């Protein structure tokens, strides 16, 4: 699926993602806009072996189990091709458990290069919400 801005936002909140932890839902969109272009099937290699998934390009690292990332971690306990369903329930649920874990939203490098201390109240302006 490729979501549209106010459609992934609104999906977003009713999520739960809407401030959870202190990042508002213009952090959540920003984010998942320069992570995936809003497309729930994007993969990408990284140089390490391990692969990102999803909406939020959830890494298997130390999220999920792509049965080729060798000494990873599964800590979101889920398969990756979990991740790229048309619904974003996994995605959001292991993104909970990502952000809580002392590091909030840096986890997401394109967040932190592209969304960080940038006015990111613009992602869901228009948005019915
Ligand atoms: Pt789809
Ligand atoms: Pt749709
Ligand atoms: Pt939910
Ligand atoms: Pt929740
Ligand atoms: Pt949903
Ligand atoms: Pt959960
Ligand atoms: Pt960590
Ligand atoms: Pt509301």
């Amino acid at each position: 699926k490729v979501f549209g801005r106010c459609e992934l936002a609104a999906a977003m909140k009713r999520h739960g993602l809407d401030n959870y932890r202190g990042y508002s839902l213009g952090n959540w969109v920003c984010a998942a806009k320069f992570e995936s272009n809003f497309n729930t099937q994007a993969t990408n290699r990284n140089t390490d072996g391990s692969t990102d998934y999803g909406i939020l390009q959830i890494n298997s690292r130390w999220w999920c189990n792509d049965g080729r990332t060798p000494g990873s971690r599964n800590l979101c306990n889920i398969p990756c091709s979990a991740l790229l369903s048309s619904d974003i329930t996994a995605s959001v649920n292991c993104a909970k458990k990502i952000v809580s874990d002392g590091n909030g939203m840096n986890a997401w490098v394109a967040w932190r290069n592209r969304c960080k201390g940038t006015d990111v109240q613009a992602w869901i302006r228009g948005c019915r919400l």
